[PDB]
């Protein structure tokens, strides 16, 4: 009646008090303690929560398997299914092939996404034990990885496909797959399939769930309670409940009802039950497309095209067709298609049944349909196309707001038979209004007309008038969206001409020029082809000496098995409490009142912490200008005001909603331009200048000025910020488990806030699911709050941020505005450069000044400039404080450099590769800050990359492509980089290690570095194993702790292997020195005997080690002293193809040559080049944050913030590590690698810029603007043509 019964990894679970609000993810993690399955977003975008469901399909009489997002799956929908998690398929004692292959192929860095990807791949193999390469890629459309750049995951998994320097891994050593050895379908569920299913009722704290067994039950419940909210896949309702704080006290799930799941062929088309998952629609229509003649399947193919780039497998397996229709989002991709095809909907209640052909009337208002409150949608008939009936579907792949302002379209034409004269014409659009619309003013005009140029121009003129948007229209991108509607129609117009041509008419139609053909092609991925080149170690190097060898990340197997422990995977103490932050909804305001009266009514509520609860100091942050908790004034949307403490996260979340703040607004400073004209800055102008600007400009042949805007970036570490604080009840003692790159500042900020000495506070980091600089300082806003809750209650307290919280609160990369003026000769030789930089720092200083320093240190990028002036000013604004992000001001400084350089080349009429080459530093040159460039490997990186990329021959093919294609264009660009290695604050260039050798010969090592997926622990073990001359297997690193190594620098500035490697090395030398006498006396006898002899001789088997980078210290005052220990160098050539009509593009090929000295670990270093490059690809081409005019972040999750996906990476992706370039002054001649490759993705940006120019010359001013990121909006709008001109002005 009442019991919930399902299986998890083959074990029966009986839940007697199922709460309808409980997700499967919460149940697995908090009820069953299976923490392999992760929380990444709670929104269905990221796949970190992916698990497999197995059930008996009654309607097909078979056992089916499908993946779902556990974060959105109500347990109440899972009666009598079997769940399989990552723990179900294998472990480190016996890894599944999927697990083994992702680990051994270097497909797991931080490891947080690994379980989810493993389960997506696993599920594919249960459905198709021999998939194509294409099926394998498609399996991950719902899986995001922030670290790997995807290449190693696809390459490792490519071994499962039927259609498949040393090597980074060996596929021959992989255990083969035996599909027979997968776990049995629970026989109990096969026995129960025979029992008839009856109605179930679950009653939660707030919500009642009725699982209906028949159409009669459902319609009865809706007739007596029209308020009953239907839930099917929960992919929309789940979001409304979790993120829009909507509550539906009565839910009915009709997913079991056969009539809602049926597929019926009829004379007019195929009828699908409303609750049919989109994956079933997809599989049914695909069989129909393959079997039926083309003339019948035009609408089917439009549906399939919309479903191609539509969430992943996890969403489509449970997302219902009916759910999509009734949600009635303005940006549904299906509703425009159903509307344009006039699909027939059947609506029923108790005692009524009606039919409506979908038209403009079906959607009368925002998120409304014409259903009555007691009706449900039974079914939708997707029609066969008739003879002379054509359909195209189109969509903007670039989303900015939750549910508006993304163009998506269905388009249909019916011709009078035998003719090219229009009988019917339907053009329907999402993203152009608060509902799906039809262009009903434009289409009637076209009836009778022939399908020709006069129709094209009439429809375009019509759409430009009818689809008007106010310049402040919701969702922005007004010109782009308008342009897309015409551009989509043009594609349809041309596509119809093609189809017409194929039909052998009496009246001849109009032929496409070959240069227009590529305009109608549907997206097609060619076969991936990846190359990784590195250097073999010397032949005489011991097999036990792993330095320079591609040893897998030490945790890779455990990460793939879901056994690796991240903060929130740590079990709860029974007395443990949960914290939830309460943040400002205003950019700048006084707090006038706080009312907690509603918070207090929430079960399990404990307290609301505010400034007045802070024992000692409310002043925190790097430069002591931040509140722990807001006092009288809030200074950004996201400013932490206080913290709810309750028994559970859900109770904390409800209580936080019941904290009402009243505000009195104050003048806000939001943008860089706001800050400039209010003189609102963090300290004074920073400046570097050399030579004589006046003389430089006055002697140049040409001068070019301009401006550039570069948007910021969210880290999107797949593990959000998380802290557990455990008060020990003695002497103010507290222990914190933190996802942080900075144990020292965590400890120090907690101690100061509480007013206790540092020696009472321990911060422990096992690993992070990613960091990328966003946990270098901003993690402490969570730590501090949670430390306070722990102190006040005397109980352990935990807080893991949800994605929307984390993105809003913790800031990101700094946006930059630059104004430049460059003076150059006709040869392209730069003689003068002046750059004013402005950064948007937000509402605390944090690292903003150091970041501006690093931009200024790299404003030269690779180029010697005799006369040069750079200034930087950091803007103070009412925004979340921006912080460190991999590159730390470098990529911003360097993009500006490459931007005016691109204009230098164009202005001169000279090849860009030549202009860059002749301006490049040479060995021994001084930089603008007077540091000498020794071991200047950049020229070799360049020469190698030119040859290996075949750049000159590929330039010719690009030019050829461009002459042959009017509406697609290609671009090709090769970009170098210099990146300075060391913290800009000299004393931070220090590190420590501590080593123990126990009496069994095993070694326990620790150092100040934190693991966040970069393989630092792996490297340090490799180092320790060489230093001590024992195998890696005898050495273990458990974690990083302030009570084993104190006063550590943050894990940052790419320098952690350098600093800690030396520390580790020194501690090992100390141990060796002490073992030397025992070695001498038994030079053969083994390690273990030396150690036991040392012990029983009372010799210390414990040592510290320490290192400081020598001889650093720059003065801005005298422009002297070396800020860097050395420089990293690299070069990337990238090629793109843009679609001039949509602003979409493909990354066709990227070739990278990177100097990492003699790599400690080429697998890991190649991993880092690829990951860094792909994060840069994101910065420069996708990844736009949007803010309201009043400074509220609107982009708070993967629905609206698009980080690179599996499908985003360069189709051919080649990486080489430079041979024979030892770097004497770092550990074992290695170089740092983490940050330097990031900027090389600018090569995709400038290739796009080259493509845009070619498009502009096709129709038909030379230095056009391309801001960063170069999104579809910016690319399309810059591709000026008849459509952009019409939309901007008749
Ligand atoms: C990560 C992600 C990506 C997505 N991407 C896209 C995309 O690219 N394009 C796109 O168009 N959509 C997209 N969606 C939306 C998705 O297609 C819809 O959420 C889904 O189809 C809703 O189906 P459901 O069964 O999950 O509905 P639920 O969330 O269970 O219900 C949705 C609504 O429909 C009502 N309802 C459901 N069935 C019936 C019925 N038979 N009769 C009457 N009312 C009913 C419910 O009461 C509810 O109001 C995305 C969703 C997610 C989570
Ligand atoms: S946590 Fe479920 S999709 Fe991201
Ligand atoms: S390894 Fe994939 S998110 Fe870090």
């Amino acid at each position: 009646a009442d019991e919930l019964v399902f299986f998890v990894n083959g074990k029966k679970v009986v839940e007697k008090n199922a709460d309808p609000e409980t997700t499967l993810l919460v149940y697995l993690r908090r009820k069953l303690g299976l923490c392999g399955t992760k929380l990444g977003c709670g929104e269905g975008g990221c796949g970190a929560c992916t698990v497999m469901i197995s059930k008996y399909d009654r309607l097909q009489n078979k056992i089916v398997h499908f993946s779902v997002n556990a974060c959105l799956a109500p347990i109440c929908s899972l009666h009598h299914v079997a769940v399989t998690t990552v723990e179900g398929i294998g472990n480190t004692q016996k890894l599944h092939p999927v697990q083994e292959r992702i680990a051994r192929s270097h497909g797991s860095q931080c490891g947080f996404c690994t379980p989810g990807i493993v389960m997506s791949m696993y599920t594919l193999l249960r459905n198709q034990p021999e998939p194509t390469v294409e099926e394998i890629e498609n399996a991950f459309q719902g899986n995001l990885c922030r670290c790997t750049g995807y290449r190693p995951i696809l390459q490792g998994f490519r071994t499962f496909a039927k259609d498949g320097s040393p090597s980074l891994f060996n596929p021959e050593d992989f255990k083969p797959l035996d599909p027979t050895q997968e776990p049995i379908f629970p026989p109990e569920l096969l026995r129960l399939k025979d029992t008839p299913q009856k109605k179930l009722r679950f009653e939660g704290e707030r919500v009642t769930w009725i699982q209906a067994s028949t159409m009669e039950e459902l319609l009865d419940l809706k007739a007596q309670h029209p308020d009953a909210k239907l839930v099917v896949g929960n992919t929309e309702i789940g979001i409304e409940m979790k993120f829009k704080n909507m509550l539906f006290p009565l839910i009915v799930c009709p997913a079991w009802i056969p009539e809602l799941n049926s597929v019926v062929h009829g004379p007019e088309g195929i009828s699908f039950g409303a609750s049919c998952p989109l994956s079933l629609v997809e599989s049914v229509l695909a069989e129909e497309i393959a079997k039926l003649p083309e003339q019948k399947t035009e609408v089917f193919r439009g549906v399939m095209e919309q479903l191609r780039w539509f969430a992943g497998k996890q969403v489509k397996s449970v997302a219902s067709i009916g759910g999509n229709i009734i949600t009635a989002s303005p940006i549904s991709d299906l509703n425009p298609v159903f509307m344009a095809s006039g699909a027939k909907l059947t609506l029923v209640s108790r005692g009524t049944r009606r039919t409506v052909r979908m038209d403009h009337t079906f959607f009368p208002g925002y998120r409304k349909t014409l259903l009555r409150p007691e009706e449900i949608l039974l079914s939708i008939e997707i029609p066969y196309s008739k003879e002379g009936e054509f359909f195209s579907a189109f969509k903007q792949a670039s989303r900015r707001e939750n549910d508006i302002a993304k163009v998506t379209s269905g388009m249909r034409v019916l011709f009078k038979p035998g003719t090219i004269e229009v009988q019917e014409l339907s053009l329907c659009f999402g993203g152009m209004a608060d509902r799906t619309i039809s262009a009903l003013k434009t289409t009637p005009k076209q009836l009778s007309k022939s399908w020709n140029e006069e129709l094209l121009q009439s429809v375009c003129a019509g759409l430009a008038e009818e689809l008007q948007l106010a310049p402040d229209a919701p969702g922005g991108m007004v010109e782009f969206r308008r342009t897309l509607t015409l551009s989509f129609f043009f594609k349809f117009y041309l596509t119809v001409l093609q189809k017409l041509g194929r039909a052998d008419l009496e009246d001849m139609c109009g032929k496409l020029d070959p240069t227009f053909a590529s305009a109608t092609l549907l997206f097609q991925k060619d076969p991936p082809a990846n190359v990784q080149l590195f250097q073999e170690v010397p032949k005489d190097q011991s097999e036990e000496d792993m330095v320079g060898r591609p040893l897998p990340h030490l945790a890779a197997n455990m990460q793939a098995s879901g056994e690796a422990v991240y903060c929130d995977d740590i079990p709860r103490y029974e007395n443990e409490l949960s914290l939830r932050l309460v943040t400002s909804t205003r950019a700048h305001a006084k707090i006038t009142s706080i009312d907690t009266s509603e918070a207090k009514k929430v079960p399990g509520f404990v307290c609301f912490l505010t400034a007045e609860d802070v024992p000692n100091s409310n002043a925190t942050g790097l430069f002591n200008d931040e509140t722990v908790f807001a006092k009288d004034e809030v200074t950004c949307v996201g400013h932490i005001i206080g913290a709810v403490v309750a028994d559970t996260p859900e109770h904390a979340q409800r209580a936080a909603r019941g904290v009402k703040i009243t505000y009195e607004d104050l003048p806000a400073i939001i943008t860089i331009q706001d800050a400039i004209n209010n003189n609102s800055f963090y300290g004074s102008e920073i400046k570097i200048e050399k030579g004589d600007l006046k003389k430089g400009f006055s002697e140049a042949d040409n001068v070019v000025s301009g401006e550039l805007y570069i948007g910021g970036q969210e880290h999107f570490y797949l593990e959000t910020n998380c802290t557990i604080a455990v008060p020990k009840g003695e002497a103010g003692e507290m222990e914190l488990f933190v996802s942080t790159q900075n144990t020292m500042k965590t400890q120090s900020f907690v101690a100061k806030m509480l007013g206790v000495p540092d020696n009472r506070i321990v911060v422990r980091v096992k690993r992070m699911g990613g960091g990328f600089g966003g946990k270098e300082t901003r993690s402490t806003v969570v730590s501090t709050a949670l430390a306070l809750a722990a102190h006040k209650t005397g109980r352990p307290v935990r807080c893991m941020l949800d994605r929307d919280e984390d993105m809003l609160i913790t800031g990101g990369r700094h946006p930059f505005l630059a104004k430049y003026k460059v003076g150059f000769m006709k040869t392209g030789t730069v003689v003068a450069l002046e750059v004013a930089h402005f950064s948007n720092g937000g509402n605390t200083e944090d690292l903003s000044r150091s970041i501006m320093e690093r931009a200024l240190f790299h404003m030269d990028n690779a180029y010697k400039i005799p006369n040069i002036r750079g200034t930087g000013r950091i803007c103070k604004t009412n925004l979340p404080s921006n912080t460190a992000f991999r590159g730390f001001g470098g990529p911003q400084g360097m993009l500006i450099a490459e931007y005016w350089m691109s204009e230098v080349a164009i202005t001169c009429g000279l090849p860009a590769e030549e202009v860059r080459r002749k301006n490049m530093y040479k060995e021994g040159d001084l930089t603008h800050f007077n540091q000498k460039l020794e071991g200047f490997t950049l020229p070799r990186c360049w020469d190698e990359c030119i040859a290996s990329s075949q750049y000159l021959a590929r330039k010719r093919e690009v030019e050829k492509f461009n002459r042959e294609n009017c509406w697609k264009k290609r671009g090709l660009c090769i970009i170098p980089t210099k990146f300075g290695i060391s913290f800009t604050l000299p004393f931070l260039n220090q590190g420590g290690a501590l080593v123990h050798v126990y009496t069994d010969g095993s070694v326990l090592l620790t150092h100040g570095g934190t693991e966040m997926g970069q393989g630092l622990h792996t490297k340090m073990v490799q180092v320790a194993s060489r230093a001590l001359k024992i195998p890696t297997s005898k050495i273990h690193i458990s974690e990083t702790s302030t009570n084993t190594v104190p006063n550590t620098s943050p894990t940052a500035a790419s320098a952690s292997a350098d600093l800690n490697g030396q520390g580790v090395y020194e501690a090992c030398q100390t141990i060796l020195k002490r073992l030397e006498p025992f070695k001498k006396k038994k030079p053969t006898g083994p390690w273990e005997a030396w150690v036991m002899d040392a012990y029983t001789s009372a010799v210390s088997l414990s040592a510290t080690g320490f290192y400081k980078t020598p001889n650093l210290g720059y003065s801005f005052e005298t422009n002297s002293g070396n800020p860097f220990h050395y420089f990293s160098y690299g070069v990337a050539c990238s090629e793109v193809e843009i679609d001039c009509l949509t602003g979409d593009h493909k990354n066709l090929r990227t070739d990278i040559v990177m100097d990492v000295g003699s790599s400690l670990n080429p697998a890991i270093d190649i991993g880092q080049v690829e990951g860094a490059f792909v994060q840069g690809l994101g910065l420069f081409t996708m990844e736009e944050l949007h803010y309201s005019p009043e400074g509220s972040l609107h982009t708070r999750g993967p629905s609206t913030y698009k980080i690179p996906a599996f499908g985003s990476i360069p189709i051919e992706f080649r990486v080489s590590l430079l041979r024979d370039c030892p770097n004497k002054r770092a550990i074992y001649a290695s170089k740092a690698v983490g940050e330097p490759p990031l900027f090389l993705a600018s090569s995709i940006f400038f290739a796009i810029k080259d493509a845009i120019r070619a498009a502009r010359a096709q129709h038909g001013k030379q230095l056009f603007q391309l801001d960063s990121p170069a999104t579809p909006e910016k690319i399309r709008n810059a591709c000026v043509d008849q459509f952009t001109t019409l939309c901007v002005t008749g």
